């Protein structure tokens, strides 16, 4: 099955996912220079004060942790968004090494990881349905540098010695993922696609200029977590990126000047 080794990376998903060769591809790279600033964008919105967190999983990819979506409770509209979009997960990417681990790069600069926090659009009822939408999903992206710790992710590395081995769940009530945010909503813009297999064109990119900062502590445990389940041979869930595929006929906007 799919996944980052060698045998089953990203340059083979296109055999059992022939839309990893597709249109609107993600992650890409965001060229500065040639993005183009876009006075029609709204402001963007992110409503997180009601947030309900449920749980923590190792899904074999990646960690998620998981909100309620049932109501209104964490939503980003605004942007380039129309309507209302639940956050339903958010997950990460990582390298092995600082140097690398970023999904999106930035004139080609490759950042230590990178923060995706999913939405589904509302108009389309749950999750499953949306993602086979081309305006079904909006994913927040947000680059992670090594310096200073953040604060607001303690939470979710010290519970993931807990759930360390595929198919691995904890509660993770309460944490707040306004705590993940850095000071800046500046963010470029593009139509993309899920990163991950089936790889399907339903998202609405919006990445945030600025990182966050986290420890090399930090990212240290992050890099402990096991790809495999408990009792198969380990291997450390590292380099879960997929890397910067064609723009194609896109555009990336920019919120700023
Ligand atoms: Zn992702």
């Amino acid at each position: 099955h799919w996944g980052y080794g060698k045998h089953n990376g990203p340059e083979h998903w296109h055999k059992d996912f022939p839309i990893a060769k597709g249109e609107r591809q993600s992650p890409v790279d965001i060229d500065t220079h040639t993005a183009k600033y876009d006075p029609s964008l709204k402001p963007l919105s992110v409503s997180y004060d009601q947030a309900t967190s449920l749980r923590i999983l190792n899904n074999g990819h990646a960690f998620n942790v998981e909100f309620d979506d049932s109501q209104d409770k964490a939503v980003l509209k605004g942007g380039p968004l129309d309507g209302t979009y639940r956050l339903i997960q958010f997950h990460f990417h990582w390298g092995s090494l600082d140097g690398q681990g970023s999904e999106h790069t930035v004139d080609k600069k490759k950042y230590a990881a990178e923060l995706h926090l999913v939405h589904w659009n509302t108009k389309y009822g749950d999750f499953g349905k949306a993602v086979q939408q081309p305006d079904g999903l909006a994913v927040l992206g947000i680059f992670l540098k090594v310096g200073s710790a953040k604060p607001g992710l303690q939470k979710v590395v010290d519970v993931l010695d807990s759930i360390k081995t595929k198919g691995k769940s904890a509660d993770f009530t309460n944490f707040d993922p306004r705590g993940l945010l850095p000071e800046s909503l500046d963010y470029w813009t593009y139509p993309g696609s899920l990163t991950t297999p089936p790889l399907l064109e339903c998202v609405t990119w919006i990445v945030l200029k600025e990182p966050i900062s986290v420890s090399s502590e930090q990212v240290l445990k992050f890099r402990k977590l096991n790809f495999n389940g408990e009792g198969e041979p380990e291997e450390l869930m590292v380099d879960n990126w997929r890397p910067a595929q064609p723009l194609k006929n896109r555009q990336i906007k920019a919120s700023f000047k």
